[PDB]
């Protein structure tokens, strides 16, 4: 009944494999197709998102082969025909893949990943790519949003124990680091990704002794960097005075980094703890806070003048608790016709704004040459290049009466070649290079788009040709449905 | 900087390893300890939860060794001392593990997993166990909640593309099957767990032809079991009439299972589609619905008399969207003292109901002998056995004036031995045996606890001894904090 978990290649919806069989049997498996990945709404109503997922998807695509167990399952249980199974057994990835790079700013209603190649191959990878990219982009963006209210204070990601299974913890904490976290608690993530790892002790150490002083002394005898968790019994009356006593007794034999509070009304507690430390002469000791924190509670605490220096965030960051899915989709936007020419494809819905934008596209980030001012993104059909134009017309695709002519601009294409016909041409950067790239992209975005409260809407505009092309196909399908009925 | 991902053993918080070092260096690593896992609030305000995670945690514990890369990272990057590293290098799991079984009903404020053994070893496994069990139990419970409003209609889990990374998709869909899903879309989950797999085609097949009739015929030529997705262009005007045409032309050469609708106002659309099918003579063809469904929208659709037969649920099930974390914790409840006897441990907080219940405990499910009526769970210290008692006193631990004397009962211990001193004594059941066990446990629960709307609160009561013991330790700690201040 069950087979070895030795492969990601069947980490896919059954729809995909059934469609692949249909194409293969009818000799259409090698029709040239273009698919694009995008999301429709800004996550958390944030002003921007931070792209993550590329390293993951690169590893997946470079190892995309059907194993013996994969094929045996499809044969023995699902009863797929032998002939199709030999096609799968000889499968090797031959699609072109273009993508935003990790740490790039991305927005809704623009392509983030584009896959072009044989129809059957494009179909196979959709599910896995969405599974990876949806989550990783969501968490990087949540981390940016939290780091934005914190400013230069450290943000520590401590949510492994509450994450949605193992991959979510390790890849989520990596995304958080890209987004704006400064360290993780997760040692494996440190090992395999090179993220800085932090954390001293938990309540169990203190309970193992039955008192704060002896546990803190035990920790201080065996470690140089000391942060004491003070709320096992009583923060103000037991924990903090015990911490102070240990720090005085040990002197320069430890680094007394500070104390951690993990409960209570943090604004009032942090103020009194700050006073106890300062009165004892420990004016450089820091206060670390954890416990159900997110951007909302952190902003409030800081606006209440809490005396918190370091923020540990777990559950609400690692699960993106208030919106735990980004909603990215993959759609067919162009397909080879019987005449061997590309035909742009559309899918309708009740919503006339939720209709797919057809055609193979590029996304151009427009910046003013003078002062690098963010002008927005400009989405074109593949054949247009705004670098070759003196002037472009940017209009809101719904509210078309909102518009500007833009001159003296630079235009950067966001989708970059990663694989050309299955062959990798992009060298993977180090995680620190990704984090720096995110920082530089954010530093370059105008403040109005970057704030957590009521950010302005970053323009994502379709070119006149792309927009007219969309409306023309929409009208043609509408007319065809009419002819069919009557 | 970075090492091979060959091990789960460092999938842990750094706190754990730092505490382990402290214990080891001070010769307390082998102190006998007891930890218990529990959650504090019912997920989704549901009447019960369904336990999942045991197979996963068993696999993890049976392979818990420090690899060469694990140790090299701890040495070269974190700079742990060689002596401690040799302890880790020779580590083998020697803890006793007791647990609810997968498919067991579980509730808040009772131990679900108990680990007993050397203090340092218990500390290592906490983080990973919570990461696995939190998620898996949450999704099984969400699936039960959704299946409860569906009744005998099939529930199909289709959320892989929106899940929080890969493990979440495969282990989440397994949990959903245990909970109440009837099939998955995820082929790998089918391969490695034996879950039934389902799904026909997506919009891309239809767009590849540019019309419904030709795509449906293509699918019908190459497959026997046909469900046609009808909403690419126009459900009522194009899709459904095309489906009907294909079904008439193919006759008994296919199984026309029905049509899928993935958009629009499903209540009105399903009624008209039902009429079109029936008027054409296809009174047995089913209507499949997908698109942002959960228990709330499904109950509403069914109460509006929607003509939907099969339900596909993705995002909201696989991510537990309205509450994406269960909130399970691990706490030290007893520790060996200097005299070699066990000392029960407590941790306080601002909340006097959020104080940990000390001691090694068992959970007894109480049922009336006559009619199997659910009387609740009865949590005792380890030394009590209600099977040996004619009468037990069950009282609400806060509202103590709510109480009953229970006689003529059966009492079943929920925590079962899985590992004895690191050695497995529990044979793992098949997934179908787990699903059946959940079904039988649910069939045995009284309807008042099982309904989705305002379920009654299932009693979880502490025995008189366990409750008095808790209050006595609380008072002692309170008195000790007083003596310390003044
Ligand atoms: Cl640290
Ligand atoms: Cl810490
Ligand atoms: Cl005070
Ligand atoms: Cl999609
Ligand atoms: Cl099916
Ligand atoms: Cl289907
Ligand atoms: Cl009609
Ligand atoms: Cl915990």
């Amino acid at each position: 009944y069950t087979y070895a978990d030795d492969s990601l290649t069947l980490h896919t919806d059954m729809y995909q494999i059934n469609m692949m069989q249909t194409y293969w049997e009818l000799g259409r498996a090698d029709l040239h197709a273009v698919f694009e990945c995008y999301f429709r709404e800004m996550p958390f109503n944030h002003g921007y998102a931070i792209f993550a997922g590329l390293e993951r998807l690169v590893n997946y695509l470079e190892n995309l082969t059907f194993t013996e167990s994969d094929i045996a399952y499809l044969r023995e249980v699902e009863e797929y025909p032998e002939d199709f199974l030999t096609y799968l057994a000889n499968f090797e990835f031959k699609c072109t893949v273009r993508s935003a790079l990790e740490g790039d700013l991305v927005f809704n209603n623009e392509p983030l990943i584009q896959i072009e190649g044989p129809l059957a191959q494009c179909q196979l990878v959709e599910t896995a790519l969405l599974n990876m990219v949806n989550f990783q982009t969501l968490i990087a963006t949540k981390a940016a949003r939290i780091k934005s209210v914190i400013g230069d204070d450290p943000l520590l990601e401590f949510g492994t124990r509450r994450a949605q299974e193992l991959d979510a913890a390790i890849w989520g904490t990596r995304a958080a680091y890209i987004g704006g976290a400064d360290a993780t608690s997760n040692v494996r993530a440190g090992k395999i990704f090179g993220i800085p790892v932090s954390g001293t002790h938990a309540h169990s150490l203190v309970q193992s002794y039955g008192n704060d002083y002896e546990a803190f002394m035990a920790y201080a005898k065996t470690h140089r960097d000391c942060v004491f968790l003070v709320d096992t019994y009583d923060t103000l009356k037991a924990g903090v005075p015990s911490a102070i006593r240990v720090a005085r007794e040990m002197g320069d034999k430890i680094n007394f980094l500070g104390v951690r509070i993990d409960s209570g009304d943090m604004a009032y507690i942090s103020k009194r703890v700050r006073e106890q430390l300062d009165e004892a002469g420990f004016t450089e000791a820091k206060i670390y806070a954890s416990n159900d924190l997110d951007e909302n509670t952190i902003l409030n605490l800081k606006m209440q003048k809490s005396k918190i220096d370091v923020w540990g965030v777990g559950t609400k960051l690692i699960t993106a608790y208030d919106q735990p899915a980004l909603g990215a989709v993959f759609k067919l936007v162009s397909i080879e016709g019987e005449d061997g020419q590309m035909k742009d494809t559309i899918k309708l819905s009740s919503n006339a704004e939720k209709v797919t934008t057809p055609g193979k596209k590029q996304v151009w980030r427009i910046t003013r040459k003078s002062d690098k001012k963010s002008e927005g993104d400009y989405v074109t059909l593949w054949n247009e290049d705004p670098r070759q134009e003196e002037e472009i017309y940017m209009f809101h695709p719904v509210h078309t009466f909102i518009n500007k002519y833009v001159r003296d601009f630079e235009a950067r294409p966001v989708l970059q070649d990663i694989f050309v016909e299955g062959k990798r041409v992009y060298e993977l950067p180090t995680l620190d290079e990704i984090k720096q790239y995110a920082k530089e992209n954010l530093d370059s975005l105008h403040e109005e788009y970057k704030r957590d409260l009521n950010p302005q809407k970053y323009p994502v505009d379709l070119s006149t040709d792309c927009w007219n092309h969309k409306m023309n196909l929409l009208e043609k399908v509408r007319k065809d449905v009419k002819h069919l009925t009557e």
